[PDB]
């Protein structure tokens, strides 16, 4: 009578309504506090998120065979009680399991013969009294987790995870403001592309991340760090292409920070840099070049040698003037250049035929010029800018520019 | 049953039609004089901003977990008791939290263990009898917390904010009325950008803000200065970008403020001035200036060497003409000249085009000039002139200002 009234109160037609779509854009069903998991939710042919989310003690019953898409289980804080048939089930088709808990008894004994897993993140504490890790004792089953992502608070990293390790490749570990001593158990880790050391508290970097020679993203966030003279040893990765260093107390970079060409999105935002040296653009390869809310006082005019550059981002920074060389670049997508003390923007910014979006909501613009109505791409929209300032531009000009906003 | 009656009679139509949008542009709900909390309120994914203003009897229900857009929650004279799966999406979504009370007994218990929060602002009387910054000494666990406005009376700098703020960013102090006894114990705290000082009564600026080189962003209004021998001691600082000492009694301000050109913003309206010398004017590159209500005779001629105004003000005191010095400046955008004795207008000032927001109504002028006729730009809404003689002024003229209130 529960799971006949469940399916009146949110009929097919009813979460057909309901049907929303997530980042991925696959189709999603946010079930949240539900009494129990319906069937209507289960005549669809074509959800591959199935977002379960906090529904207590249910039963899911074979009618999930009718989810052909289903590719992604999101199970979160779920008392999930299964069959023998979607066991099988499990263990023949699911490839992405994502799991929001906080018990073991969440997370479901069922998943561990789960095999043709490819895809999960973990999200909740797992830090308990004489069961620790025996819940995913089946990674060493799990042998296709690629994809593992770990905001779970980890004290430490799971040697079961080290054994999966000859196919892991993503670890993202946003551990809470706990440190990771990882103790150089990555080095026996010597086949990952990826590491995140998110929110850590490092305050020095493991020699664990440059003993290795296959990483490509590597991403050390909010780590208390002062110096970044390890990068002389960065030179045995041969593969490292980004650096996202957000959000860091760091007081002054080194010059050897342009050895590192192989480097694309190099981030160093949110710092308390003071001097940016020259020696820093003999990169080639940057891509990515994320300075935002810094304490840079001016745009160093080298950085036209950066051709790869698309997304330059100086937001809130105290640049006074930009140099000429700056405008060597024609790959620029992206550039985010408001909440500055500059006081005017050099007319080589109309020499920008790529300018997309630029930021100018603020700096001491007294007039815009005209060429920033040249640029084809632009659009009203894209031209961040006070309306104050914006409003010095011809009629006609005004005109061009609003057909093509409306196109 | 209250409670649940206030879930049902509360539809979405009726609070979709509550909610309102803010500063930010962020959409608000104002849940006045509810004897609960709707689950309702917590239905509606629009919401950003949540106030619930003197609720009793609060418990946070976790359907607040489907509501996506909580950012603010506004907790005024509420106790209120959060449940453990709201406590951890609310550690993973919510980003800032005001909070006003009555001593202890609205303060709540699930403030500190939300660890992720930026804002935390704190309203009511926290110099208790008793409990000298006693409850306040679990906020020592909060690392992410940057910023954090303080306007609780209180009588000391409490040691544990001495403990937390090394993680800070932006703090406020209001007193509102009461003599803060700081003793000097800033120098342990670097990272500070913003500091703010309202209403101390203090006649004396402190010593330890030199011993810091990050404060932007000073605040000293109504402070009441006389002479100003800081301002030389201010040479120290290099960082303060914009000095707010408005609504005090300056008798004349100490000429060394001159020698710093990155101050940009000159607060100083409703004050005692007399007379005030010229080297304070040294400094080119101010924009927002203010001095209303003042006893000024003539303004001073070195003010003519500011060339990067934006506002201005001689309100309610005994100039009675603008002067060639004034007349060097070009950028003259906003004025307060209302309920004053001005009476010559040179074409010098009339033909500012850019004339955003100029006080005139109740000026003592003679006639005012048909230069108010054509142009598109300088109108009534922006320049509110004096409306004795714009009736004399002619209809074109009015076509112009009553353009402005259309356009």
């Amino acid at each position: 009578l529960r799971q006949l009234n469940l399916n009146n109160e949110w009929t097919l037609d009813k979460l057909r309504q309901r049907l929303t779509k997530n980042a991925q854009d696959k189709l999603e069903l946010h079930l949240f506090m539900l009494s129990g998991i319906p069937d209507t939710v289960f005549d669809l042919v074509e959800l591959e998120v199935l977002k379960l989310e906090l529904i207590p003690d249910v039963t899911i019953p074979p009618s999930i065979a009718q989810l052909t898409g289903l590719k992604e289980l999101w199970l979160y804080h779920t008392a999930a009680k299964i069959e023998a048939p979607a066991l099988a089930f499990l263990r023949e088709n699911l490839r992405a399991l994502h799991i929001k808990f906080t018990d073991i008894k969440e997370i479901p004994l069922w998943i561990y013969s789960l095999k043709t897993l490819e895809e999960l993140h973990l999200t909740g504490n797992l830090s308990a009294e004489n069961n620790r890790y025996i819940v995913i004792d089946g990674l060493r089953e799990l042998k296709r987790l690629k994809v593992l992502r770990l905001k779970s608070n980890l004290s430490k990293l799971p040697q079961v995870v080290t054994d999966v390790g000859v196919h892991l490749q993503k670890l993202s570990i946003n551990n809470e403001g706990t440190k990771l001593i990882v103790l150089n158990s990555l080095k026996k880790m010597v086949n990952l592309t990826e590491l995140e050391l998110i929110r850590c508290d490092l305050e020095r970097i493991p020699h664990s991340i440059f003993s290795l020679h296959n990483l490509q993203e590597i991403d050390l966030k909010d780590n208390n760090l002062k110096t970044i003279e390890e990068i002389i040893s960065f030179q045995h990765l041969h593969r490292l292409t980004c650096l996202k260093l957000w959000y860091n107390h760091i007081a002054y970079i080194p010059i050897q920070i342009g050895n590192l060409t192989n480097l694309e999105r190099l981030y160093l935002n949110r710092n308390k840099i003071e001097k940016i040296p020259t020696q820093l653009f003999y990169c080639r390869k940057l891509r990515y070049l994320d300075l935002s809310h810094n304490n840079l006082t001016f745009l160093p005019a080298d950085i036209g040698l950066l051709q790869n550059l698309q997304n330059l981002a100086v937001t809130a920074n105290r640049i006074e003037a930009l140099p000429p060389e700056l405008f060597q670049c024609r790959k620029l997508r992206a550039l985010h250049l408001g909440n500055n003390v500059l006081q005017s923007l050099p007319s080589r910014v109309g020499e920008l035929t790529n300018l997309t979006q630029i930021e100018l909501r603020g700096n001491r613009l007294e007039c815009l010029p005209v060429e920033l109505g040249e640029c084809p791409l632009l659009k009203r929209s894209g031209l961040v800018v006070e309306e104050d300032l914006f409003s010095t531009l011809p009629p006609e000009v005004k005109e061009r520019l609003w057909r093509a906003d409306k196109e």
